């Protein structure tokens, strides 16, 4: 597959990829879960979330997920609040988005592979 297919299907998933910050081999998701505090002007509004790094090796996709804060500045920081239900909430987006790219990998005959960093993220997948 093309790069450009992969983007083109990737970007059918949903909002996630960010084409922007894809590289040659590498593409970049996030998702934007659980809004800090609603009551906050349009400055300062940030999000609890998840992003993801995934790195094309020949038929392999390798993904690395990583699980935080979205910040008024728009940087990814890998802190999050303790608390179960905005956890739930970020691990129930990256489950349902993760079970999207899977069917998608399969629909174009290539393979996912974990990072050998996942061995370190907090939560399962499906």
């Amino acid at each position: 597959p093309t790069r450009g297919k992969l983007l083109k299907r990737f970007a059918q998933i949903g909002p996630y990829i960010r084409e922007q910050q894809c590289q040659e081999s590498q593409f970049f998701f996030d998702c934007l879960a659980v809004c800090v505090n609603k009551k906050v002007t349009p400055e300062k509004r940030e999000f609890w979330g998840w992003w993801m790094e995934l790195e094309r090796n020949g038929e392999q996709l390798i993904y690395y997920y990583q699980v935080g804060l979205f910040d008024k500045n728009g940087d990814w920081v890998n802190q999050v609040i303790s608390k179960k239900d905005v956890i739930e909430s970020i691990h129930e987006t990256l489950i349902r988005f993760h079970d999207f790219l899977q069917a998608a990998v399969s629909e174009l005959e290539m393979t996912l592979v974990p990072d050998e960093k996942m061995s370190n993220f907090p939560l399962p997948l499906k």
